[PDB]
């Protein structure tokens, strides 16, 4: 599924998203609008180290979710690789909180700092609502 903004922001505000771990609904916004242009279905092959990049936040099969086929991979969210491409954006989320838990937060997404880390990133949800 292909979200439209304003519908994802209202969506991730639902799923308690804002401020997640010090984290605002306009970053999460930013992170999934460059990691997939708000595509669930979104999937990225990273031939160098054999891993898959999955869904909305593309989050990577090395420690995040299983996929079967990843080298020396762990599952920390306890998913199926699989549950992060369904049109139901519920557990994409929960494995996104998973991920920002670990230290690093949001910055464990290098697009995160390349595309929204001291941006002014109101852009995102100005006008939906939230």
């Amino acid at each position: 599924k292909v979200f439209e903004r304003c519908e994802l922001a209202r969506t991730l505000k639902r799923l308690g998203m804002d401020g997640y771990r010090g984290i605002s609904l306009a970053n999460w916004m930013c992170l999934a609008k460059w990691e997939s242009g708000y595509n669930t279905r979104a999937t990225n092959y990273n031939a160098g180290d054999r891993s898959t990049d999955y869904g909305i936040f593309q989050i990577n099969s090395r420690y995040w979710c299983n996929d079967g086929k990843t080298p020396g991979a762990v599952n920390a969210c306890h998913l199926s690789c699989s549950a992060l491409l369904q049109d139901n954006a519920a557990d994409a989320v929960a494995c996104a909180k998973r991920v920002v838990r670990d230290p690093q937060g949001i910055r464990a997404w290098v697009a995160w700092r390349n595309r929204c880390q001291n941006r002014d990133v109101r852009q995102y949800v100005q006008g939906c609502g939230v």
